[PDB]
């Protein structure tokens, strides 16, 4: 009996089912830009239920038993079936809004409702965008387009590594007892990402040095000239506030946005132009004792972390959010120092971090 939660599933990056998943999460995408959230969660389930399976469907038969899998969602593995391809996808694809949101969403700065003003003003591609001259960016859109081609490369292993190093590096310099982790895709055990994360806690900093580590860490960058972006959020963090109830719970740590000059000598890789390649690095800083609760939210995937805190709420009657965890039946927190500590607090299985690609 597969659950119908991700965070009772163990989903690996080896999709036997990647011809359905893949015209799911289009019609999933589709439905988040046309503000349809009920059909959108239909397609998400339903796509991360597929992910799990340790063999490819091949026929209808096959579905039996599969939980998320409504009559919309069969219709569409029947036409896969059938020719290969998914027509409804295909749609999609081909879909004038939908390739203008993608295409526009796709520089560093730009969400739905400034893509949306643009394809309202007939623009539709990213030339006629960045060369007009009435239009008015922000600072974050001007470096979207100024390092968009580097953005829209995909990051590999190698040069996350060589990040991690710049990270590492630069954090102990002014906190030598720092932990640095790598959290997101890449602790999921994927080849390539968008942008390389990292959760940093410290066991003996203060609440005023752990405030300053990413003003320190962002100033010795921009004096050694490797701040090409950067944006401070700070924390709204609340030490005894009862976890989050949202769909999707906000994370209140203090972090920055950043994006940094990745100089080509610092990849150590099998393999040119500028010598150098604009990286999407996210830093979040975290009290000590809130570290595995930050690490479990920050590593994903998204419908893992959204399963999780439903499993949590519906089945156990728990609050699970990135800072904490609370019971309210025994109406206390509960402490973790690890995510094993977590998983078993919920009464599950632990599921690895290379199994959380819901
Ligand atoms: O890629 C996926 C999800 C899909 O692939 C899927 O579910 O199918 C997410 C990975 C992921 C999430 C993040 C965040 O950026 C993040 C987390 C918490 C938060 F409060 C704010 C931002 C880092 N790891
Ligand atoms: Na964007």
């Amino acid at each position: 009996k597969i659950s119908q939660y991700a965070c009772q599933r163990r989903t690996t990056l080896n999709n036997y089912n990647q011809l359905f998943t893949d015209a799911l999460d289009i019609l999933a995408e589709n439905d988040e830009l046309r503000e349809n959230e009920g059909s959108c969660l239909a397609f998400m389930r339903a796509s991360s239920v597929l992910k799990s399976l340790p063999f490819p469907i091949t026929s209808m038969k096959d579905t039996e038993g599969i939980p998320c899998l409504g009559d919309k969602v069969k219709s569409i593995i029947e036409g896969i079936i059938e020719d290969g391809e998914s027509s409804e996808a295909k749609a999609v694809l081909n879909d004038e809004r939908y390739k203008s949101f993608k295409l526009f969403t796709s520089v560093f700065g730009v969400g739905l409702k400034t893509a949306e003003k643009w394809f309202r003003m007939g623009f539709r591609t990213l030339s006629k965008i960045q060369s007009d001259k009435s239009l008015r960016f922000t600072q974050m859109q001007k470096a979207g387009f100024l390092y968009y081609e580097d953005l829209v490369s995909c990051v590999n292993r190698p040069e996350a590594e060589a990040v991690s190093m710049l990270v590492k590096e630069a954090v102990v310099t002014f906190l030598p007892d720092a932990l640095v982790t790598m959290t997101g895709g890449f602790r999921r055990g994927k080849m390539t990402g968008h942008d390389v994360d990292f959760l940093i806690t410290s066991p003996e900093a203060t609440e005023d040095e752990e405030q300053q580590l990413l003003h320190k860490v962002t100033d010795f960058w921009k004096q050694q000239g490797l701040l090409l972006y950067c944006d401070i959020l700070e924390s709204t963090f609340e030490k005894f506030k009862q976890p989050s109830r949202k769909v999707d719970a906000l994370d209140h740590f203090q972090k920055c946005f950043l994006i940094l000059k990745l100089d080509h000598g610092r990849v150590h890789s099998e393999k040119e132009g500028k010598g150098w390649k604009a990286i999407r690095v996210d830093l979040v800083m975290c009290p000590y004792d809130r570290r595995a609760f930050a690490l479990l939210g920050w590593t994903g995937s998204r419908q893992f972390e959204r399963d999780l805190r439903r499993y949590a709420t519906h089945e156990r009657k728990m609050m699970l959010d990135n800072h904490a965890l609370y019971d309210r039946t025994k109406r206390v927190f509960l402490e973790a120092e690890s995510e094993e500590e977590i998983f078993a607090h919920l009464g599950l299985d632990y599921i690895e971090p290379w199994e959380r690609n819901a």
